[PDB]
């Protein structure tokens, strides 16, 4: 139904509220949600953890079934499979692990696989244990996505310090 509320409007197609992602997923019924994942779809920690265990752990199984017949995806990259319980679709998009020493420079190919869905519920790619600079992300992002994107952002302070930043 993609019934998204209470965000703030950072661009014509770009918002930002702060909470948790599988909260959105449960509420708004999404026909897209997007998860932070690894080339791998090993869905142990931050959203991908959050996402799969609110499936059941059916999320994994899917994926690991992906992984045996199809091999790791590559960084900047991404795989549709089943949303399950939380979404239509499940967009698994890989942002690239700068604390791990992959390219800052993937992060634009990976929002630009936004494009191909109208409107999505999505985290901040490559932030948290990722390493990026989180206010970096949300520039990429708003500057390559031009479909409509809402990002939910489950850390208060951090929200705070994206919107101060956004409205310099
Ligand atoms: C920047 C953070 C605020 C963001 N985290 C989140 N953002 C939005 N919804 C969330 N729910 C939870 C949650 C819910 N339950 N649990 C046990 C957790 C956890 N962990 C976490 C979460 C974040 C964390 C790690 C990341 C990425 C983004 N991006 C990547 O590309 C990979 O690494």
């Amino acid at each position: 139904v993609n019934s998204f509320s209470g965000y703030l409007k950072l661009t014509d197609n770009v918002y930002i509220k702060n909470a948790d992602i599988v909260e959105e997923a449960k509420k708004v019924k999404p026909t897209v949600v997007v998860n932070a994942a690894n080339v791998y779809l090993k869905h142990g920690g931050g959203v991908a953890g959050a996402l799969n265990k609110a499936t059941n752990n059916a999320m994994q199984v899917e994926s690991d079934d992906y992984i045996a017949t199809n091999g790791p995806l590559k960084v900047g990259g991404s795989c549709v499979l089943s949303g399950h319980n939380l979404a239509k679709h499940c967009l698994h998009v890989v942002g690239p692990n700068v604390n791990k020493g992959e390219d800052i420079q993937l992060l634009k190919s990976a929002y630009e696989n936004f494009n191909q869905h109208e409107v999505l519920l999505a985290p901040l790619l490559s932030a948290g244990i990722f390493g990026a600079d989180p206010i970096h992300s949300l520039r990429v992002c708003v500057d390559t996505v031009r479909t409509n994107v809402y990002l939910a952002v489950f850390d208060k302070n951090l929200y705070d310090k994206l919107v101060s930043s956004f409205l310099e």
